[PDB]
């Protein structure tokens, strides 16, 4: 059914190769999840990604084009092959390169990211790990959100270490204050902080808050945003963090005009609405699409929502490796049953 072109990716997630469907000639990406059922955590992540990707049908979200069925007896089925959209590059590679990246690239890239998030957020899915390298870009300039391994809903299981250890959730440089500080307000606003960091990074072609560790990350955010308000400080989970913030002299926010000199006024207005300490003070993905900065591309009638919401109940279940394997195999079966 597929002719392998060349092996591209490795590792942690598995091996990624480019390929073509022999009959149609259609170019695809094939990801091999080797020994997919050996580790609970990894198997749970595979299951979660398969369901999330099967749930969405959106141009700015990576899609499963095919899932290869077992070709061996059930007991011998050990590695999963997922056929995905072939995406040549990513936003990290574009930002950090000799390629052009004008205000017009920023505007179009931001538009697509926000269009994809509006859809995902309406399904009650918080990606929690947005960063330029997870924003894949093809040769036609289509941006797609990938890597849904860290994604969660509005309600998560207390059985997971992350439930309590929010400061290890995702990547330090794009991690929302609520996760860093355990503010007990974990909504789609987590993603809008990440968007602001990505937006800033596209404007200057360098990371906005590249903290060397936990404290340095907090320092970096406060050097621009100013000291958090007492309402935020009181909500800080840990006393050592709370005490550390209070041990520092008062700081007023620095205008985005100083951080990004001579940058577009409408780009800084939108950036300001995204990068706020308080999750509820942040602009939503839907309201950001209505901002004058994205007026050129914005069509309310071409920016869909996702109905019905995605349910994370399956992920909260304590399953053994074998029970997760059965669930994954049932997902591959459902994929083919829905197609036929
Ligand atoms: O085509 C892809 N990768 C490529 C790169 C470079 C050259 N050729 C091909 C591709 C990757 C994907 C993904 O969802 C993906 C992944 F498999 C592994 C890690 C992150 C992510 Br996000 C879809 N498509």
């Amino acid at each position: 059914e597929y002719e392998i072109i060349e092996t591209i990716g490795n590792g942690a997630y598995g091996v990624v190769s480019s390929a073509r469907r022999r009959l149609t000639g259609q170019q695809v990406a094939i990801k091999k999840i080797p020994n997919a059922f050996d580790v609970v955590t990894n198997a749970k992540r595979t299951l979660r990604e398969l369901k999330i990707l099967k749930h969405f049908k959106h141009d700015n979200i990576i899609a499963i084009k095919d899932i290869l069925r077992p070709t061996v007896p059930y007991g011998e089925f050990k590695s999963v092959y997922v056929v995905l959209d072939l995406m040549e590059s990513d936003l990290h590679q574009i930002i950090h390169s000799s390629q052009p990246l004008t205000l017009e690239h920023v505007r179009y890239f931001l538009y697509q990211l926000l269009r994809g998030l509006k859809y995902m957020h309406s399904a009650q899915v918080i990606h929690r790990d947005l960063k330029p390298s997870n924003l894949l870009v093809n040769e036609n300039c289509e941006l797609k959100i990938g890597d849904f391994g860290m994604a969660r809903g509005l309600c998560t299981s207390p059985a997971e270490h992350q439930y309590f250890m929010t400061e290890y959730v995702a990547t330090r440089w794009y991690r929302a204050p609520e996760l860093m500080l355990s503010l007990h307000e974990y909504t789609q606003a987590i993603d809008l902080w990440s968007v602001g960091c990505i937006f800033g990074e596209m404007l200057a072609r360098r990371q906005l808050f590249p903290g060397k560790n936990y404290v340095h990350q907090l320092q970096l955010i406060m050097m621009v945003l100013g000291t958090p308000s007492p309402a935020v400080i009181q909500a800080v989970g840990a006393e050592r963090v709370r005490a550390y913030i209070q041990s520092l002299p008062p700081r007023q926010p620095v205008p985005w005009e100083t951080v990004y000199p001579g940058a577009d006024r409408q780009a800084l207005s939108l950036l300001g609405r995204m990068l706020r300490f308080e999750p509820s003070a942040r602009i939503s993905a839907a309201a950001a699409l209505r901002h004058p900065f994205l007026a050129k591309y914005h069509d309310p009638d071409d920016e869909p929502d996702c109905a019905p919401p995605f349910d994370f109940a399956f992920d909260r279940e304590a399953l053994t490796r074998e029970r997760i394997k059965e669930a994954i195999v049932a997902e591959i079966e459902d994929f083919h049953a829905r197609r036929e």
